[PDB]
């Protein structure tokens, strides 16, 4: 089927481009209902949770906004008390009560606090003993105090080193006492929430000690080698919820420890995309105004439609709010402070210019004939197959693929795979294609032909099954002596039954064959054949959609490998008159030659 | 049940019964139950939140559902791509040399999915070729 | 085969076999074994830039065709027999001049190279003078 | 331009008088000296010196810690501060490859300025040369 301009157009109509948007700030998890529901559970139940999803989704911002809305009863004062000259413990007293004990204590040179029994006694027996027979390291040490629990304590420590988590001992010269202990993030987070990144725990090596804190209540302030002695610190009951944040791949190492999923029972997974709906367009607009942008309708609409193209889906938008914002920040410079449709479309263009050197070199070498390509005419056993070169931002390009057929005993030879350039998935695609070919052409017994296929001027490793349909059409063309259109590039994977399957990077492929056709002069009849199963991933750039609307470029979507061959060879498989006959006659000639 | 009451749970008969039957399903055996008491308890602790303190059959069955929701992203992506035709499958009709073989993808919690498996036969000398192998 | 040739060089050989097989089909399978060696090469060699020289040598050996030894050759070839661009074109040219010069110029020496490299010829003075003479 | 990206050169240094230490003995690094202007660093020095993560922390979190000694009984806490500077990193395509597999690199360095290995051989570039 031919894809008309009307079928391809996917962008959002803009009315009143320049009018300023005014919209309320959405809730912290819009378009992330999974995560929101998982974190509502962890908050209601006191469980530790982990927030997992790709970089730039804004997991941290969303979580800090959510926890800032919570309330808990005012946290107690937290303090270390001495139990001895060499022993200390962490204790809680009701909020505001520490300043009262410390004074009762200071007024003991030379009851009110039931909780402080352990320390009060230890204090008397030392008064007793100095009577019985300075060093004034017998006072409480206030670690935190708080005036309300709205919001609760929220401690995000992005740098998870042992002294930052667990606190630090100071020595005066050694001397050391309970008064010189400083708190870590663990202490500061008591009665509230501690947020840590999974990657810092790993890089800093502090996972095991953090396990011990959560499992066993051992929270040891960090110590020095030199110090003749040191203080024993009693464990204490941990009163905090931990939220860990990271990517699926930051979690992989922590997940092979059984203790991770015992301790972090709530997974809050953020989706990389959300529905492209008017309510998420609206939330995005309010989220942008709340960031401080001066946004106009046309600017919100292009950002929304660029989030759809970043997702490569007409129905879904990319969920990475941090990325939308970064693009909006560059747009703002270009519109002088105002985020308009032009400034968004110009931010986009500038980013493409800034990573375009590789492509400029490429198109120059095609123009000079250093890379040999055809974008017009017919040729037997050759086709523009489309490829993405390994490397961000992953431009697409045509690669000339050739196939030669000779009398021999059923061998389908991929030269790139035999030379070690082809990966396992690419190899799989070749064997699939051999399975299809063998089973379609059975009349002679074994395929009486050797077929070799090469990507001309490819010097790097290639992987994926996305060149299968182009290899198959080239192979049937070489068997049947069928001239193929060189003005239509091809992309698609094929299964053993000859069905065409979805491929990745569809917009890049298309546009990169347009750029080459454009750089060599559009002839009017160029275009791409691609899988019908990718229709929903076409979110093509403006210049291509315009060319298609002008009749100067053409998109064809196919379901089967035979439909691709009929387009490229300009004839039906049946009739007489037909491709199947010419392929028959081809194979019979080879068969006799054998 | 007695072990749970001694942990401090407010348990009801329906709640003990569903926990017991979920321990059987965790063992994947109708005759045996999973012995990991720490795991039964963790599930009971999430059930308790959902029943407001009371461990009932609903709250256990809803704890279970919520855990499945919380690790369901991969499967939601999958079922979307089948619905869109990006993964090509058939669940009706007849076809020669094709079948839905069932697979578990490497990764917790190990969902199951159909994979279309095809076989083609041609004249040649006894070769059974597994393409993936 | 001895392990001196890299993957790109190997690719060039298979391409050349693809070209040879498909040009000479009248007898069925190519009724010949063709072996190609770089004489006195003791190091690893990589690149497809010797393909055209391997192909002319192979057609010469099949056809019993005497070849000029006063013209060195460079170029990659694709399966269709088209000659393709190669790198280090000025070095190649000039280094065959130096050898011809060191052994005494005969007047008829020279190099055959890809038309697609015309724009990369920025030859040194001594070669351009010899060509002018 | 600090071509030698060690932690004491980037983030400054504490001196101790004998210990004693105080606010008066802190020396600035390139980060401090670059405030309200531009800091230029080489990608290869960040990697060789191992200071990429700490430099991330400076740009992301505002943590700029002067470098300290093992011996010192105690030490000073340094509050984060808001960073006011633009960083320009310099290097080859291959110096960038290692830094590019960190997501945080392209979050933090959003402008790629790629120099071409050749330019047009024209009379205006002959004249500029
Ligand atoms: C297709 O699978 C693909 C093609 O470039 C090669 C030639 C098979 N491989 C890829 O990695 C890119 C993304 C293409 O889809
Ligand atoms: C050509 O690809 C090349 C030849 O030396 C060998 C014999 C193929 N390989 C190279 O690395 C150099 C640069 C030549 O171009």
């Amino acid at each position: 089927m031919r894809l008309s301009y009307e079928a391809l157009e996917w962008r959002t109509p803009i009315e009143n481009s320049t009018e300023p948007v005014s919209l309320p700030p959405p809730p912290p998890f819009f378009g992330q209902e999974r995560a929101r529901e998982a974190l509502e559970l962890a908050i209601r139940g006191g469980f530790h949770a982990y927030l997992v999803g790709p970089p730039s989704l804004g997991k941290h911002e969303a979580l800090l906004a959510y926890l800032s809305t919570q309330s808990v009863e005012t946290p107690p004062d937290l303090l270390y008390v001495p139990l001895s000259e060499r022993k200390v413990a962490v204790m809680t007293l009701p909020s505001g009560q520490e300043i009262h004990l410390a004074e009762a204590v200071e007024g003991l040179l030379l009851q009110r606090f039931p909780q402080a029994r352990a320390y009060l006694e230890a204090l008397r027996a030392r008064l007793a003993r100095y009577a019985e027979t300075d060093p004034a390291q017998w006072r409480p040490n206030l670690l935190t105090s708080s005036s309300s629990g709205t919001p609760p304590p929220i401690v995000y420590e992005p740098y998870a080193t042992a002294p930052r988590l667990f606190g630090r001992l100071d020595y005066l010269v050694w001397s050391t006492n309970v008064s010189l202990i400083r708190p870590g993030a663990v202490h500061r987070a008591q009665g509230g929430y501690l947020i840590l990144d999974a990657l810092s725990l790993k890089r800093e090596g502090t996972w095991e000690a953090f396990k011990r804190a959560l499992r066993n209540g051992q929270v040891e302030p960090v110590t020095e080698p030199q110090a003749p002695a040191g203080l024993e610190v009693e464990p204490f009951p941990i009163q905090m919820q931990v939220m860990l944040v990271g990517t699926p791949e930051a979690f992989e190492g922590l997940e092979e420890d059984p203790a991770f999923s015992e301790l972090f029972r709530i997974r809050a997974e953020f989706s990389p995309t959300m529905p492209a709906s008017p309510e998420n367009c609206t939330a995005l607009g309010g989220w942008l105004l709340a960031q401080g942008f001066q946004l106009t309708q046309g600017g919100l609409t292009r950002l929304y439609d660029e989030a759809r193209r970043m997702a490569e889906q007409r129905d879904r938008m990319d969920a990475r709010l941090v990325e939308i914002r970064a693009l909006a920040e560059e747009a703002a410079v270009l519109g002088g402070g105002l985020l308009t449709a032009e400034s968004v479309e110009q931010a986009i263009a500038a980013r493409e210019h800034r990573s375009f050197l590789s492509e400029e070199e490429f198109l120059r070498a095609v123009q000079e004939g250093v890379i040999r390509l055809r974008t017009t005419g017919r040729a037997v056993g050759e086709v523009n197959s489309l490829v993405v070169v390994e490397a961000a931002p992953y431009w697409g390009r045509p690669a000339r693929l050739t196939a030669r057929a000779a009398p021999g005993r059923d061998h389908l030879i991929s030269i790139d795979r035999e030379a070690g350039l082809g990966g396992q998935i690419f190899h799989k695609a070749v064997l699939t294609l051999a399975g299809y070919l063998r089973s379609r052409m059975i009349e002679h017994g074994s395929l009486p032909v050797t077929i070799s296929l090469a990507f001309e001027q490819n010097y790097v490793s290639i992987e994926g099954d996305s060149a299968g349909l182009a290899e198959l059409v080239a192979a049937l063309s070489a068997i049947g002596n069928l001239p193929l259109r060189q003005d239509l590039a091809v992309t698609g994977a094929v299964d053993q039954t000859g069905k065409v399957l979805a491929v990745g990077a569809i917009n890049a492929k298309v546009e990169g064959f347009f750029r080459v056709c454009k750089a060599l002069g559009l002839s009017g009849t160029q275009g791409v054949i691609l899988p019908e199963a990718n229709l929903a991933n076409l979110t093509l750039r403006a210049e291509v959609l315009e060319a298609v609307r002008a009749g100067q470029f053409h998109i064809y979507a196919v379901e089967t490998a035979e439909q691709a061959l009929e387009i490229l060879a300009g004839a039906r498989m049946e009739g007489f008159r037909g491709l199947q006959e010419k392929i028959r006659a081809g194979l019979e000639a080879f068969a006799r030659l054998e």
